[PDB]
């Protein structure tokens, strides 16, 4: 009873599937469109990124995304929480919209408090330069599903973060099922890069697009900081 | 089956008492207390109100609070959305919070598009000089639960509500069951007042507290405009 991004198992019918995946049809949902109706600036807070290497992670193909599992010690601090890094994956073409356009690629860095409560950071890719980081990871790449390889080599996750911080902020959700809802969401605005090549051979290998459709915005407002 | 403000239906058992009423215990619930922690200013537009006058509208008791039915044709205009106001009703203490702080009082107004989304907006009451509107409905008033009587009066809820019509914002759900999220919540910064009789009278029908306890705010912000 696989969930996927297309056909009877689709995003339309994912709530359908299985009891735990009642978030999916409910009123908090991620991804959404970054438009100007519904957007407003704010004073927020300086994003707080307290990031180490990563000592031989591991690279996990399970069969939606690439998933880089990150070993602890790795936070952010939000509202005065800290949020743990647990591990980033990627989305072509990207999940979240900007002003109803789509980027070519999406990162997302999965973090959890001490409680399980999630924070999420999303980064946008153009096409550009080769990411040398990205590079690491793709050449060793799980091509199949449910397949799982040691990265020989140290990463550090803040080199797939831009240096301008600004950001996006609002309530969502988990993109896949379950689709747990009460997610924070910090989107940066600032797009990083990576070749082509580097896009298409994830797609590729992902055989489709692996972006779950954008969702009501509902009752929300996204915060511009 | 029946639910209430205490014991073993009270609410932090709600879900359990129906299988409708499991959005009580997910991550975007209503009401919340309105702390400096998470709120933040923003450019917000202007709130617009077009509220006729009610002739004589029911009033029911229905051993939760007592509500007032309104007839067809008032409206609220938000995101460009008509919500129409349905009815407006009471709780004491107040169910919003402001710095850790209850007011005696609060007035909900349930509004509802086309589709049934739902917009409430929300006023506070301080001991304070008597209102008018509420002197007509609290005359008449049923004093048990499951009683209805007309109102032999026009009231106009617009009577009801500050004239500084500054406010916060936030997403949210309805306080009572099936507590369905998706709500849009606006809540009037500047509280009017009712006399300590209308709060005597008002606390001695309901018997006890009639306030949902506030809520974790999760992954949320309250906008102030
Ligand atoms: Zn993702
Ligand atoms: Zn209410």
């Amino acid at each position: 009873h696989h969930w996927s991004y297309e056909g009877e198992n689709g995003p339309e019918n994912w709530a359908k599937l299985n009891p735990e995946y009642f978030w999916c049809n409910l009123k908090n949902q991620s991804p959404v469109d970054i438009s100007d109706n519904y957007k407003v600036h704010a004073k927020l807070e300086k994003l707080h990124i307290n990031y180490n290497k990563a000592v031989n992670p591991e690279i996990v193909n399970n069969g939606h995304t690439i998933k880089v599992s990150y070993e602890p010690g790795s936070y952010i601090v939000v509202d005065g929480i800290k949020f743990e890094l647990k591990q980033f994956h990627f989305h072509a073409p990207s999940e979240h919209k900007l002003k109803g356009q789509h980027y070519p690629f999406e990162a997302h860095f999965v973090h959890a408090d001490k409680h399980g409560n999630l924070a999420v950071i999303g980064v946008f890719f153009k096409e550009g330069r080769e990411n040398p980081i990205l590079e690491k990871i793709w050449k060793v790449m799980p091509e199949n599903a449910g397949e799982e390889v040691k990265l020989a080599h140290k990463i550090n996750a803040e080199d797939l973060l831009p240096k301008d911080r600004d950001y996006y902020r609002y309530s969502g959700s988990l993109t896949t099922p379950p689709c747990t809802e009460g997610v924070l969401w910090i989107v940066l605005k600032q797009p990083i890069t990576a070749s082509k090549q580097q896009i298409e051979l994830f797609k590729s290998i992902m055989k489709h697009n692996n972006n779950r459709p954008t969702q009501p915005i509902n009752s929300r407002y996204i915060l511009e900081s």
